[PDB]
């Protein structure tokens, strides 16, 4: 309560499942901080805090701290004044290829970082990728994040949490699966949306005709026909159904378009 004495909760920045994100500005210094408010009596809030404590990287939203007031949790986060990546994507169009390439490089740096410390995000999508005042990408919203590697010993995951058009096909087919290829797949869906302004399917299942179309290499249909051959060839390696055959991030960093000078 003494916080709201000195800090103005200026307005709502977004709505999550358990509550809102508010912009807080200090009436004296004018410093701005984002306040995620979560109702424990309604994403896993205990783990979110716990995972946020581990993170220190230029492409992850910085966590300052938290507190509990009754049943309500408050997370204090760096304010990313550039907003969601989602709002840089023009519906049915996307954004310029150089912008998409730069964002994707920054997505990869943030994802390499998380996986390096054995964390998987599990909900990668444009709504969970924020931009700072220099348009640097910041991975956000760790409510579905979990540890997949303990020191140097991996475990397989089994939770089908995640936003369905971004979910890898193994989540609908296998009872357990490796963490890292799931994150690589959602990144591919993000790249597709950036380049075309359009998600390719509701869900990566056999019954979905748009998924069948992609499996059958019908790249003359939307969204694929709007995408240049070079970035498309990377997408061909990422949106690979068998997660064991799917491109890894060290191999993404060798891809021709990935390394292509544009503009
Ligand atoms: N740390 C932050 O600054 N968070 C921000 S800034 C912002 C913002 C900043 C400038 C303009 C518009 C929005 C939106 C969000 C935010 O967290 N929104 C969530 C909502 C649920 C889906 N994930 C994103």
């Amino acid at each position: 309560v003494p916080f709201v004495e000195d800090w103005d909760l200026v307005q709502t920045l977004g709505e999550g499942a358990y509550g809102e994100v508010q912009l807080a500005v200090n009436r004296v210094t004018e410093e701005a901080v984002a306040v995620k408010i979560v109702d424990m009596k309604r994403e896993n809030i205990k783990k979110e805090i716990c995972i946020n404590k581990m993170l220190n990287h230029e492409n992850v939203v910085k966590f300052y701290g938290h507190r509990r007031e009754g049943n309500i949790q408050y997370l204090f986060l760096e304010y990313c004044s550039g907003g969601e990546l989602f709002d840089r994507i023009e519906p049915d169009i996307g954004m310029p290829e150089p912008d998409a390439q730069r964002f994707f490089h920054q997505l990869m740096a943030g994802v390499v970082y998380l996986h390096g410390i054995g964390i998987t995000h599990r909900d990668i999508k444009p709504e969970n990728l924020l931009l700072d005042e220099r348009d640097n990408l910041k991975i956000s919203d760790f409510g579905l994040a979990t540890v997949f590697r303990y020191n140097n010993r991996e475990r397989l995951l089994n939770k089908m949490c995640g936003t369905l058009p971004y979910v890898a096909p193994e989540l609908l087919k296998r009872r357990e699966f490796h963490a890292e290829p799931v994150d690589v797949w959602s990144c591919g869906i993000v790249l597709t949306a950036m380049l075309a302004g359009e998600l390719p399917w509701d869900q990566p299942s056999d019954s979905c005709q748009e998924y069948s179309d992609w499996k059958e290499k019908k790249t003359y249909l939307n969204p694929w026909k709007k995408i240049d051959s070079a970035p498309l060839a990377l997408l061909h390696k990422i949106l690979v159904e068998n997660p064991s055959a799917r491109i890894t991030i060290p191999d993404i960093k060798k891809d021709r378009w990935y390394n292509k000078p544009l503009k």
